[PDB]
């Protein structure tokens, strides 16, 4: 049995469950329609994403779902994060109701827009995407949240092309474990986070640098064919990824600054938001 929180509770007859969303990257998530989430009006439907537990769910799987919801309540609202919209906690399974992003993850969204062998993104659209992700991250940081897994796969894209950071309310690692696409999350990890288990806003700044690299290569894979052990060796040697093609030196120096050996010397998300805001303004939409 769960305690009823009336700030968030939505009656069960007000949620129409639909087809599963994606390849279960964020757990068991379905598309749904919520009848009257707002008082004006109780007659409007909103497409929402609903997270619930699987059939083979443990008492720990339920505890994590609750913590994530409670965490989302505490963080508050921001344009550039997946927002909590409601929950079904009484007389049945737990349903955590969050914002729906119809264009999928930033890696997919970017990949579908790569020039041929939907539509192409200009040089400004790419800088705008980065600006939005740094904006989202800055909010979470201001609310004391450390993501730990910032990647393009954890950035969802809405129908209106808004960048929304996902999987920010979770708190946990197997270095050899792969993602859905067959990629290794250790590749986005700061060395101090990787070797010393030291997680900070600074280790998230490292990850943002890899995320910018993902935007500028239009969904490129970091370190292809590089196993865990060889990656360790690259980081220890001070190796850094090469400058993507059709990337300015100003933006490559931002990735580099993000990947500073010394965590204190990296820019903050507050600083990144300022720099990217200025760069968006000066970036051409003509190419
Ligand atoms: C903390 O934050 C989170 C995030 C979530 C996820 C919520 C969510 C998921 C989605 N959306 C998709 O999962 C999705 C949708 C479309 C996709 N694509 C597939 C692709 C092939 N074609 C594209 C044209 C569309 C690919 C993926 N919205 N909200 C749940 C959560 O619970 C508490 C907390």
């Amino acid at each position: 049995e769960l305690p009823e929180d009336p700030r968030w509770e939505l009656p069960r007859d007000r949620l129409v469950l639909g087809k599963p969303l994606g390849e279960g990257a964020f757990g068991q998530v379905v598309l749904a329609e919520a009848i009257g989430l707002d008082k004006d009006k109780p007659n409007r439907v909103t497409k929402v994403a609903v997270k619930m537990l699987k059939s083979d769910a443990t008492e720990k799987d339920l505890s994590d779902l609750i913590s994530e919801m409670e965490m989302m309540k505490m963080i508050g609202k921001h344009k550039n994060i997946i927002n909590l919209l409601g929950a079904c906690t009484q007389d049945g399974p737990l349903y955590v109701i969050v914002e729906y992003a119809s264009k999928g993850n930033l890696r997919e969204y970017l990949q579908a827009r790569r020039p041929p062998g939907e539509e192409q993104l200009s040089s400004k659209d790419l800088v705008s995407c980065a600006y939005q992700v740094a904006r989202g991250m800055e909010y979470l940081a201001s609310k004391k949240c450390i993501h730990r897994d910032l990647a393009a796969r954890n950035v969802l894209v809405t129908e209106d092309n808004v960048m929304k950071i996902a999987d920010f309310g979770l708190a946990r690692i197997d270095y050899y474990k792969k993602t859905t696409n067959g990629r290794l999350p250790v590749k986005w990890m700061a060395p101090e986070a990787l070797f010393d288990r030291i997680y900070t806003h600074q280790s998230d700044v490292w990850s943002f640098g890899v995320l910018l690299w993902e935007i500028f290569t239009l969904g490129g894979s970091p370190y292809p064919g590089v196993p865990v052990e060889e990656l360790f060796k690259l980081l220890k040697e001070g190796h850094r990824m090469d400058k993507p093609s059709n990337c300015t030196n100003e933006l490559y120096m931002m990735m580099r600054d993000c990947w500073h050996a010394v965590p204190s010397q990296r820019p903050t998300f507050k600083q990144l938001v300022e720099d990217l805001d200025r760069i968006v303004a000066l970036t051409s939409n003509q190419e």
